[PDB]
């Protein structure tokens, strides 16, 4: 076959996606159960956000200051409080289109699937991976706050991120469902900076094991390299420094290509240093790190 | 914000993916209404496919030849018909889950997302454009028969592509919703080729457009250029010829960013002659032309 960047099915999750209004502040919110969560900063004007302080700001508010839309049914808020920078709304009707789901924070590295919303409404899907410093490569425009972030097994809805901000650079931040950053971020719009960004080195290689797979295999080289020697080089060229744990999750990948991981870096290893020297892997002229090694068994697999 | 390839959301479709059974060979169906859709070629053994009459084919085959699952729920087939490459079952009960829908045959260039299906279940989306020699490039293993490609207009799912087989180099190619074929190929397990794949010039402007509005700019000059100098440059670079119907489609997006086409065209000119020089482009170290002029103002508007 070939292989591509693919979401998963956003069918689930576009179920639970309503309109947050407070005040003149409109963006998106996740209806799970009877608890509509969305980011705090709704209760602020343009001139809050510059220095927020939501403890005084949210007590000036009751419910009936929160307007909740799933189309065009207006949600009653009964309840609220506010879990870190997540802002949660009790309402008086359980979602009935709720799927199994769970509340998971993420590791660097991994990936899931974005819905991007704009009014509680879908308007598409692509996927994300999680920088090593904690930010995202993402597409949001405003009003986008509120969109999740979110993985599928099977039947069992992962969420695992929420949009809050983006960064000078214009990559973008945000927490978990539990009102957790990821990275050293705070929802104020002030000058924030996000650390130096590697490249995921596990995903590096998942990702040429893909391509071995799907017959791009020019690269492929017999020259072998220690575990130690190529960290070494890896650290030179911005890589992760890799583990014994990150061979282990190779595995599988190792064991039906018949290409051993210490050879697979030395490959790598000779791409860094020597270019690619204006040839294609995949249909890309650089070293894509958005494929963890579980996303390549899932596409040469189909899960479905 | 960013830039990102981004598909439709799926929901809608999602509700219309049948698993469709016909002896040993099991593909997707595409459920509107009392009708069911499927590739033809579902009717074959693995021997037929070398060389098949489907006319004598299907004669053999009756209703109960055919299981039709939605879920875990069997649908009652009670009439069949071939049109064209696709096969057309009617079952008893209409689909409570279809939604507005239209049938298109897509032009080259033009983009749709592809909801990639294994035994009628969902397992992902990505984005697909339409090569000009009718070929796309996705990810399409065993079994993926029956998966189809839509657009979405608010409320109204345009499907357009319907997948069926995969060529010797690797790209895929199917039909439209009425069983005819995009390009000149047949659904008969031998040799085909597709044409010289050409660059969709009109979508490279249009990414570059996308990416002078994300900031991206260190490929702007201020060099200008004839479309005629630059329609004898792009053939010699394999790029599609520029017309004016082609800049009148890029008007929106001159208009916004106040760089004219024929000035985009000359920057356009020095990249494809002195190359990329190592730079990056979006994040790319190639051009991309898998992004029509709809799809970057799709993107820098919230369509939702
Ligand atoms: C939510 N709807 C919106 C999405 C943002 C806006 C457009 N694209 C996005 O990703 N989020 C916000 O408006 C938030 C709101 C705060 C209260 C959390 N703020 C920002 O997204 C934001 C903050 C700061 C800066 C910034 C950039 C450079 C700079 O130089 C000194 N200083 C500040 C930008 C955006
Ligand atoms: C449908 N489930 C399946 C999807 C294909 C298989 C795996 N990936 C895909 O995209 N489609 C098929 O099995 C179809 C069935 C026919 C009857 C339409 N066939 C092919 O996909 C197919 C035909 C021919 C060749 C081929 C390649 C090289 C070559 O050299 C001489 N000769 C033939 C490959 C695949």
């Amino acid at each position: 076959s070939g292989f591509r960047k693919m979401a998963f099915p956003s069918g689930k999750v576009e179920g639970c996606m309503v309109q947050v209004t407070c005040g003149t502040t409109t963006l998106n919110g996740l209806w799970l159960d009877d608890v509509v969560y969305c980011p705090r900063h709704v209760i602020c004007t343009s001139e809050d956000m510059l220095n927020p302080n939501y403890e005084d700001l949210l007590i000036r508010k009751s419910n009936h200051n929160f307007l909740v839309q799933a189309g065009n049914v207006q949600l009653r808020v009964i309840g609220h409080s506010m879990q870190n920078c997540v802002l949660k709304l009790k309402v008086d009707t359980a979602n009935p289109k709720t799927p199994k789901y769970k509340f998971v924070r993420i590791q660097p590295g991994q990936t899931f699937s974005v819905l991007a919303c704009y009014n509680g409404s879908p308007s598409g899907v692509y996927q994300c991976a999680m920088r090593p410093n904690f930010t995202i490569k993402g597409s949001f425009l405003n009003g986008s706050c509120g969109s999740v972030g979110f993985n599928i097994d099977y039947d069992c809805v992962s969420f695992c991120y929420m949009h809050h901000m983006e960064l000078p650079t214009g990559v973008h931040a945000g927490t978990d469902l539990e009102g957790n950053f990821y990275g050293p971020f705070v929802d104020r719009q002030t000058a924030q900076a996000a650390g130096t960004d590697t490249t995921i080195t596990v995903n590096v290689l998942a990702w040429l094991y893909a391509a071995v797979i799907n017959g791009d295999r020019w690269f492929l080289n017999r020259f072998t390299t220690t575990l130690n020697d190529f960290n070494l080089v890896a650290m030179k060229y911005n890589y992760e420094p890799l583990t014994q744990d990150h061979v282990d999750i190779l595995g599988p990948l190792s064991a039906q290509t018949g290409i051993a991981v210490l050879d697979m870096c030395a490959s790598l290893k000779e791409l860094l240093q020597n270019g690619m020297n204006g040839r294609t892997i995949l249909g890309s002229a650089l070293l894509e790190d958005e494929f963890t090694p579980f996303d390549v068994v899932r596409q040469c697999s189909g899960v479905t």
